[PDB]
């Protein structure tokens, strides 16, 4: 969720690898 990645944040719930 911190534009990081492109999938799923992880943590957050989204992306950021």
């Amino acid at each position: 969720l911190t534009n990081r990645g492109y999938w799923l944040d992880g943590p957050w719930g989204a992306w950021w690898f």
